[PDB]
């Protein structure tokens, strides 16, 4: 076992093609199945696991009352092999209510957050042990990216936020290796508020493209130099933006320095990554709310300002039907890096008041160099039909 | 680990002994347990799994009404070692409303396809990534085996139809090596209509008996050369023939050449293989529904035109029993290759109206040169005690 | 891995120690789980499994009425490792209503018969794949141990028979190297009846003792060589015989040669094993039925006609309790071959009338060289919190 | 692999972060969960299990009512890698109502008590095999730690006592090579009453902090030289006191020699651990219940008489909520060896009168040397939405 060290090109991207779906919604109607929110997928080199937060409850249970809050001591983070939904012999692998995890090559890394909002602390596990803990510098819900962390050469990148949700915040870019945090930089550049990053090797560094719940409904871009720790950060260019809420195409703008101001507040964990001055990107449907999803190119999206000319659109999931967060994860082929993402698909509380809980499923596209057709794969649970 | 060869001579065959079963519906009743349809068998070097297209519930479960249904964004392919029930902690290892698999030595390549009936995409997975994908290429439901492909020195191949089930439609075999397809030829010789075929390793090259939907009751071969990508096809020569819905024994015939036209329209998947002149084969042991199944061989049936001369018969489903799909699989031993089957046990809607949902068991069984007895081994579910 | 000779001499032994209990009757008012019967024991070269012959149901299911019946065709054999309970995860290995198992240093065997009680079928599957069947030769229900075989130098030697339960039937024992039977030898000597033998390896040859169901309360010894296939037989020579029904310990005998006509009629699967001129045995504590393990020495009690010096006592289950059949399993330790046994703790029908099933747990001590104290391991089901 | 020596530095130590959690009551409320207490923690050289002892029932079970009781013929050790909740395919790897487990760098060790008050067995399983036994020396309920045992090249050791909980009482400590007792040897010292002891590497040697049944609020200490089989006791000499029941923290001392006499019927499980001259240590936060649960350092507490300055403390569980036993267990890392710990979170009677059973979750910390901030992380569950 060696140290993945990602020095292969990004494969060829014509869009994506359907990798994994779990429909753990419609099994939590008719068996015990895990309350979650906050799911990702993240690869060791021979295979993919699914992540979630959990709610320390399944979702057919008193339990599952009033899950809709995103912090509690019960929250911890599930780990199965992908496509296995999370049944009652899933892993808790850390107490989390805020995590990311990665694998070097060698082992997994999970980066846990738990405890007072004012006070958190947050572990690290490496090779099945505690190697490190940190706690909140800032005293504002010590937080991280809900996605896959990133290695390269044995060390490890993770994007933290600490601070406001609707003002200046702390972020600070962690470097660790076999679990011990050997660096720890401050985020510089023009992204002013930067949450829940999706980070991919874009060797010899990593890229990310996060939330901005502040002023922005472009997405920040961070790009970490692991060989020395510097960090540089921006807008994406597109002005088809990424964010949720924002403004209708038409009206909406990046120009890829600053923060558009354009319905800014709030946000959702997104991706997007360059190919090329090209952008693939990510996007619910609806500008207001969680729902649908959708993919396109936007061409010259990453290099020109404003640039809003679509191609290769694929819809994910159906505007009628809810969506989430969505993150990035990448897979080593023979002879290129190739991109992926799920989408979470949230069902419940608050939006829908048939049932007490809030949960999710998940559905997982990787890209292709082939062709494809079209579909929608929604949650696909009626609400009529579950335990409230 | 090295690819597979299958360059061992075929078993010799006195018929078949109890290898498998299920109890799958039974279980349900008592137990969450997966909705499935489509079942088939695949081994690696070491052990046998048995897959499913899932239906996105279990039966126990509002879900699981209206399962009837072929397609839809929740159906996923699972995949279990060989008599582990589909319980909720099967993986799904794709999004799948059609499927095959099989492994080629070193790993696993999954065929999974999803989406729209006019435009549905194809993902080849192999060693647990995304590799290729292909879009529809007659948007008439793209459509693959049910049961497992076969890999010789490391080329895989795969038969598809896209287009009319009740005309002519555009097949075509794929050929994929680590994933990837590298080439792809059309059928080609005088079978008419090919669905649902099921192959095996006949080395140097693959030989596949399949469905003919649309004028043929007499079942297709495919001959498939790994080396040069050449096509032939022609149909089993038995005047007793292996699909349904047929005519009767003394009624029914083939000529190895055309579709029999007799009862041709709608059909199962079934298999048969070659034993020197002779054929073994399994059919339903009705000739108009999905109830019973027997096995036998024909002596000259695979090089006599209309031959109907049988003998070995073996009784797998008693006639006053539900059947279903069924399909071959290869297995090699120390000095030759063996040739399996199973048979899909489908319960439920549309014939048994006492509950909402359709589903299935397996039974399963493999060649033998020894002996053996009779018996009758149904699905054994009571469907007065099913939940609805 | 070299295969398995269990060429180091029998370990000292001073009576039992506990090693294991599965509690499933009581798991199964509160959890899925296998309705079973005629479970048994055996170790790989690492661990040990637990093996029984499931009734195609789990317990709280409509489908465990009336599963007191002892062959249908959805009975299967189960294996887990030893101490997991049989849950919906449970791996069916192979279709049985009779069954043998055992591991010869580099792969697993099973022996599983089923089929129709005229004319079974046995299947042999060696390291997961089918490799030999045999016919009933007598159509009189076919049957074998329900307890490990034993192989040597990758021979392994199973019992059957077929023919009458109540007279003279045909017992042959056979020879498989790598699931291949490669001899056949009948039965010789002065046992009259043998059903359902334990077995045990006892350099350089396999030693067994019986159920006599016809004329015998004494139990049977079978004698395998291995090298050269001939058999003998006789019975223990213990007055204090091992089976139920017998006469009370004062009218008992045994002469060691032939069936002691007392009582002999129907059995129980049991064990005992020589120790130099010594005997350790196990029975019920009933002389009637099936309630209460005692096992004991009985000095002299395997050279010397009718001895029924006993010392040595221990209660495995307490007189008021259910038991069942018990076989004898054997482990390799670093320096000698350690001799266990299980016992089967039936519940339900037809002696338990609060409920409509009939299912079993298991208790299972291992030989010891040290001392130990007193106790009673039970089932410990309360009847009346079942389901029916 | 190689035996573990443990013999590498104690890590730097700063306090404690949070490490895993199974929130396994919260899940009991909505899925098939152990009845258990009396949980620990064990790790072999790359993964962590939790263990606990199981009562032979499910929570939603009639079986789990009044499950107070500490021992009865059901009850077994459960082995789960750390993380994973109790569920129904939880492997029972011996007959335990008292146990230990610990890994040498091979294999696992259990010791295993079962059988009646008055003369129990003790077996000891290595490597799945059982390899020794011993029966009660004392005749008073024999029992050990029921927490990790340690293990130096090869030669594991094990506290176990047997006599009064309320007055003198035989402990002895056992050396075991591979699953053989090799030596046994007496309690030693100034300890008057010895139980359940917390035991931890402290190479050459192996140190205990353990639990004073009889006249000490102070918790005993044991010292144990695997080279010469030699025994030292004393007790801790901090004068914050680490049992319950205690005297308040200006009324408590110790003086490191004697029981100090204060409260010191009954007691509860606990740990300790020595920094230098300074100690670590957990307690409950009520000097009178086993509520709450509280770490911290008392500078010079190892060594200086009835020290009680203590500094860095954490809350681990508040006090409005129910803790239990607790325990430490170690974990190796690259360059020192690290100390964790568990805490017992009980819920049921005889305390809580709502339910009729009596059983636990767990949460687990592990030392750290970087920083951290607050929280409580207590069972979780709501007992009015619990099965009675
Ligand atoms: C079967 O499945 C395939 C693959 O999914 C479908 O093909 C995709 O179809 C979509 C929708 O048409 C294509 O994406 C769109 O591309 C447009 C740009 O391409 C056109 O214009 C350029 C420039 O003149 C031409 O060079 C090019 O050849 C095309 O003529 C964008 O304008 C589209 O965005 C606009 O419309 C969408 C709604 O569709 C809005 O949401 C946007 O806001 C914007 O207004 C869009 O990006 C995609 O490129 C095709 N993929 C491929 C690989 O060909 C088939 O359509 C489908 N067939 C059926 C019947 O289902
Ligand atoms: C115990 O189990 C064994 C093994 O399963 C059973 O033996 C099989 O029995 C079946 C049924 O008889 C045999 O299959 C049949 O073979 C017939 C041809 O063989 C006979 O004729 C030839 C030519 O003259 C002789 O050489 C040969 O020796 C035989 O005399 C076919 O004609 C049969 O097909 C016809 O009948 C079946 C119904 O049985 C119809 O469905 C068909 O449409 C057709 O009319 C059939 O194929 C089989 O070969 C035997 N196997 C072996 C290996 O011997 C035992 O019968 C069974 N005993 C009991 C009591 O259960
Ligand atoms: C704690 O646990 C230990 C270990 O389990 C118990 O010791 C065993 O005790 C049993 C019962 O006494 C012993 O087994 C019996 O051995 C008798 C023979 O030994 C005695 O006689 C010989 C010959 O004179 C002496 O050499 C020897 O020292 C003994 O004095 C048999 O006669 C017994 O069988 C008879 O009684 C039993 C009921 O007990 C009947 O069911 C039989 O039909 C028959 O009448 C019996 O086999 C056993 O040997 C002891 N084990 C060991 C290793 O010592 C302790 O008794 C137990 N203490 C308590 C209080 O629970
Ligand atoms: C965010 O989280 C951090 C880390 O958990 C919290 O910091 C810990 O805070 C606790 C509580 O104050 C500290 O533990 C306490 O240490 C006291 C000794 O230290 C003080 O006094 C010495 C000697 O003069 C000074 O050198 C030193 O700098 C400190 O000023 C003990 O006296 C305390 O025990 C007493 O109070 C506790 C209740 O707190 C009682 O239960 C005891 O019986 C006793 O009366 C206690 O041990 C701990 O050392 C800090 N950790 C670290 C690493 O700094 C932050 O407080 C928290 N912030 C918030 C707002 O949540
Ligand atoms: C669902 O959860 C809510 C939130 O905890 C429960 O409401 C709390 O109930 C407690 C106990 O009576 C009250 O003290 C709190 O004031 C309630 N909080 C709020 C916001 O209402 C509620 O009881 C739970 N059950 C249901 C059926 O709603
Ligand atoms: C079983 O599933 C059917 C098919 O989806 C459900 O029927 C649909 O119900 C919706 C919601 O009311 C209607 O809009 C559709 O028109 C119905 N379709 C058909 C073909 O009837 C049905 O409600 C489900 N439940 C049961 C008990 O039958
Ligand atoms: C329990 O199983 C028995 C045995 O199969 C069932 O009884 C059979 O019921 C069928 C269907 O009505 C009858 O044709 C058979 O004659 C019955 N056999 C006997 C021996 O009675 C019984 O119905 C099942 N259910 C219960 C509640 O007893
Ligand atoms: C809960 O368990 C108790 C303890 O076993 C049960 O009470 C026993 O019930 C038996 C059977 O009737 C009586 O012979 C015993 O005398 C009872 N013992 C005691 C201490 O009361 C009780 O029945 C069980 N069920 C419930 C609902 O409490
Ligand atoms: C609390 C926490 O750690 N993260 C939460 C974040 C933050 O609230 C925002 O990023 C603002 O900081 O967003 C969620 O609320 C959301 O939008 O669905 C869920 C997530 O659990
Ligand atoms: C829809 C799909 O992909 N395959 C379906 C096929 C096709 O309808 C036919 O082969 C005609 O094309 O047959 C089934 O309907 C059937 O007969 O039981 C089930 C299967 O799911
Ligand atoms: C049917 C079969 O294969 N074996 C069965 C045997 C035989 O009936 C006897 O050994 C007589 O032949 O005994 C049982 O009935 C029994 O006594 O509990 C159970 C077992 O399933
Ligand atoms: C019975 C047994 O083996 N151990 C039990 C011990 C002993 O009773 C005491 O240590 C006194 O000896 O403590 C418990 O009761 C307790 O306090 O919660 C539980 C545990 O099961
Ligand atoms: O942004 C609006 C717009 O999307 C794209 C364009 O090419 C238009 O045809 C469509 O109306
Ligand atoms: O096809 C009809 C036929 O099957 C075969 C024959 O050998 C007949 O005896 C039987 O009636
Ligand atoms: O067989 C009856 C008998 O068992 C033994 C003897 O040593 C007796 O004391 C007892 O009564
Ligand atoms: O033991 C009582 C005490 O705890 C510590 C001290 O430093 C005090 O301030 C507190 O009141
Ligand atoms: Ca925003
Ligand atoms: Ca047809
Ligand atoms: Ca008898
Ligand atoms: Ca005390």
């Amino acid at each position: 076992a060696e140290y993945r060290n990602w020095s292969k090109p990004q494969c060829n991207i014509t869009g994506f093609a359907p990798f994994s779906k779990d429909n753990s919604i419609r099994l939590s109607a008719g068996g015990d199945i895990w309350v979650t929110r906050e799911p990702y997928v993240s690869c060791d080199p021979d295979k993919c696991y699914q992540f979630a937060l959990g709610q320390g409850t399944t979702l057919n249970n008193g339990h599952s009352n009033d899950t809709v809050h995103d912090r509690t001591p019960y929250r911890t983070l599930l780990m199965n092999e992908l496509g296995v939904p999370f049944h009652l012999g899933t892993k808790q692998v850390c107490i989390a209510w805020s995590s990311s995890s990665c694998h070097d090559g060698k082992a997994w890394l999970h980066v846990c957050v738990t405890g007072d909002d004012e006070n958190a602390t947050a572990s690290f596990i490496y090779n099945g042990r505690l190697v490190d803990s940190i706690g909140s510098w800032s005293k504002k819900i010590l937080r991280t990216q809900e996605s896959e962390c990133v290695c390269i050469n044995g060390t490890c990148t993770v994007v933290m936020t600490d601070g406001s949700a609707s003002g200046k915040a702390d972020t600070k870019i962690l470097f660790i290796e076999e679990g011990k945090i050997v660096h720890t930089s401050p985020l510089s550049g023009s992204a002013q508020h930067v949450e829940e990053c999706s980070c991919y090797p874009r060797y010899p560094g990593v890229r990310c493209v996060c939330r901005d719940n502040w002023k922005g409904s472009n997405r920040p871009i961070v790009d970490i130099n692991v060989k020395d720790y510097s960090i540089v950060s921006s807008y994406v260019c597109s002005g088809l933006v990424g964010d949720t809420p924002r403004k209708n195409d038409s009206s909406s703008s990046s120009h890829c320095l600053d923060p558009n101001n354009e319905e800014g507040g709030h946000g959702v964990k997104g991706w997007a990554f360059d190919d090329g001055n090209d952008v693939w990107m990510g996007r619910t449907i609806s500008e207001k709310l969680r729902s649908g999803y959708e993919t396109f190119k936007v061409i010259e999206g990453w290099s020109k300002p404003n640039s809003k000319l679509q191609i290769n659109r694929q819809v994910i999931v159906d505007r009628g039907n809810r969506s989430g967060y969505s993150g990035i994860f990448s897979v080593e082929g023979k002879s290129c890096i190739n991109r992926c993402f799920y989408v979470e698909l949230i069902r419940g509380r608050k939006q829908e008041t048939e049932v007490l809980w809030t949960s999710n499923s998940i559905v997982v596209f990787c890209g292709t160099s082939g062709t494809y057709g079209t579909g929608s794969w929604p949650d696909g649970a009626d609400i009529n039909l579950m335990p409230i």
